[PDB]
């Protein structure tokens, strides 16, 4: 019931979206709110309180030599064990900060020396090479730096922080779902440069998550609602653009489930076009069933598609974009609204590069004024991106 403090709400379903043939997984998750207070409005966040992993937890465990079985009042009380599991952060890069004081808990000198260098400005380029570069996390830090043995209480206070919830576009609408809260959730799974095998938090609580459709034993999670600008125009009559690849389909759902809901009981949907993009249509092709039947009625006029990985071509949102670079062009000087969701990095600055490209071409401008154009479209309101 507040962005801070969060509603423990239950998992209801929890199914695979991709195909056993697909090399990668994306979990669809649904939570159930009823009779909770939470609301929520379609392309709104939901912020998800997860846990680390035993193995983790039993790292951390070994490396700072508490009793698991003491209790204590993380600033009722708790135990280190549950403690690490739900309020650490063990994973991610200790903060300078944080380095200072496992130096003065380090009771060998070069150690200690080692952790003090790395946080001082003359150990900055150091810093960010073994640290920050190589994704080093606290618990690797500490076992480089064994004597390194802070007491409980500035554990929790100044070397690890909180374990920050995780935050995600709703994918379903209250009008067609009032009682449930939809995410769409890649399993995160990388190696670090320090070569670490490294399990996304709470991507893999969420793809591991027993729902209450399959056992009375459920999983269950604190979860709150972010108000996101990401929304839909006043009405349907406004032409829209949802551009979004991967998981970056999540809000787009929600935003045909809402055409839909409204469509039921109004008028005529404007075109509505989505630009999807994803490896293999028989792999990762998530939420086919469902598109093509938001097609079959009015919900989406139209869905142009981009396969990277299957067939001959490598294919993305942007190339089947500026192929389409006539009919949007048009679709802007109608009015449309432009949105973009997915991964920050490489797609939305890619897409971001090719939609000032379609403005020269299809607009007859020069790069300064397409720049200042599309800047345009965004101080109206009328290009949003929900990008991470
Ligand atoms: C507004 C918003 C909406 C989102 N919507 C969605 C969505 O719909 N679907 C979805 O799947 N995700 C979404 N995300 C992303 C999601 O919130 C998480 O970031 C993602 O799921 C990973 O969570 P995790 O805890 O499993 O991974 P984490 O454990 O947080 O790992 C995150 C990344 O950090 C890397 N890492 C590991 N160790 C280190 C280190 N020491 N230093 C630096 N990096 C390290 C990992 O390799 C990994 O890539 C959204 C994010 C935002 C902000
Ligand atoms: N390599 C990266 O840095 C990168 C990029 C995206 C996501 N990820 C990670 O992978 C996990 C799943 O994310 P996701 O499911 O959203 O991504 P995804 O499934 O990897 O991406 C879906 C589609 O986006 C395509 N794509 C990749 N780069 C692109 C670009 N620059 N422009 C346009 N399209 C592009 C992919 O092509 P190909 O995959 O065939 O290249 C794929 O076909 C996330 O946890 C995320 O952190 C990593």
């Amino acid at each position: 019931h507040d962005a801070q403090h969060p509603c423990q709400a239950n998992v209801a379903v929890r199914r695979e979206l991709h195909t056993p043939a697909s090399d990668r997984s994306c979990t669809h998750l649904e939570f159930d709110i009823a009779g909770t207070g939470l609301t929520y409005e379609t392309g709104d966040h939901v912020g998800v309180y997860t846990e680390n992993c035993p193995e983790v937890v039993e790292e951390a465990e070994r490396l700072l030599g508490y009793s698991p079985d003491t209790f204590f009042t993380i600033h009722s009380p708790i135990t280190v064990r549950n403690a690490l599991a739900r309020y650490a952060d063990l994973l991610n890069s200790p903060k300078k900060t944080s380095l200072v004081a496992l130096a003065t808990y380090a009771s060998d000198p070069a150690e200690a020396d080692r952790l003090r260098f790395l946080a001082s400005a003359a150990g900055k380029d150091e810093y960010a090479q073994w640290v920050v570069a190589s994704q080093r996390s606290l618990l690797e830090v500490m076992a480089e730096f064994p004597s390194a043995k802070p007491p409980l209480g500035v554990f929790f206070a100044a070397v690890a922080p909180r374990l920050q919830p995780r935050y995600y576009s709703i994918s379903s609408s209250p009008s067609m779902a009032a009682t449930r809260i939809h995410v769409t959730c890649a399993l995160v799974h990388e190696t670090t440069p320090a070569g670490r095998v490294h399990k996304g938090v709470c991507s893999t609580w969420i793809k591991n998550a027993v729902p209450s459709e399959e056992s009375k034993d459920c999983s269950w999670a604190p979860i709150f609602v972010r108000q996101s600008n990401f929304k839909l125009p006043a009405d349907p009559s406004v032409p829209i653009i949802m551009i979004g690849p991967g998981t970056g389909l999540a809000p787009f759902r929600g935003f045909l489930q809402e055409r839909l809901a409204q469509k039921e009981s109004g008028a005529e949907l404007g075109p509505s076009v989505f630009f999807f993009g994803c490896r293999n249509s028989k792999m990762d092709f998530i939420y086919e069933d469902e598109l093509n039947n938001f097609l079959e009625q009015g919900a989406l006029s139209e869905l142009v598609l981009a396969f990277s990985r299957q067939g001959p071509t490598k294919e993305y949102v942007q190339h089947k974009m500026a192929q389409k670079a006539s009919e949007i062009w048009d679709m802007i000087s109608q009015g449309a609204y432009i949105y973009v969701c997915g991964d920050a990095k490489g797609m939305a600055r890619d897409v971001h590069r090719v939609l000032h490209t379609i403005v020269q071409e299809q607009g007859s401008l020069d790069s300064s004024k397409a720049e200042s154009f599309v800047k345009n479209l965004q101080m109206e309101g009328r290009y949003l991106r929900d990008v991470w």
